[PDB]
């Protein structure tokens, strides 16, 4: 499914997203923007065996598991795959996970170098939220 950008933003609400740990909703969905594209398919794969799927990049060496990547503790206990699919449920429900082990969005490779520290809210703005 490429999510809109406003679409995205109420979506992550409708969830618990927006300040959950203290991250505001602006942080999420300039996020998972440069992370994924608005689209929930996409799949990445880094050299370790190792891949990232769906809007939110999780990886498949500790959030979920996907068959291939041996080094796997499958922390949020879904198949990856489940990642992918068309409703953010998972991701969200393991994204919750990744952001309250530690690190916060840090965690996160792109918001961190793209929209740690940028006004995050000009995701949102024009909003019905």
């Amino acid at each position: 499914k490429v999510f809109g950008r406003c679409e995205l933003a109420a979506a992550m609400k409708r969830h618990g997203l927006d300040n959950y740990r203290g991250y505001s909703l602006g942080n999420w969905v300039c996020a998972a923007k440069f992370e994924s594209n608005f689209n929930t398919q996409a799949t990445n794969r880094n050299t370790d065996g190792s891949t990232d799927y769906g809007i939110l990049q999780i990886n498949s060496r500790w959030w979920c598991n996907d068959g291939r990547t041996p080094g796997s503790r499958n922390l949020c206990n879904i198949p990856c795959s489940a990642l992918l699919s068309s409703d953010i449920t998972a991701s969200v429900n393991c994204a919750k996970k990744i952001v309250s082990d530690g690190n916060g969005m840090n965690a996160w490779v792109a918001w961190r170098n793209r929209c740690k520290g940028t006004d995050v809210q000009a995701w949102i703005r024009g909003c019905r939220l």
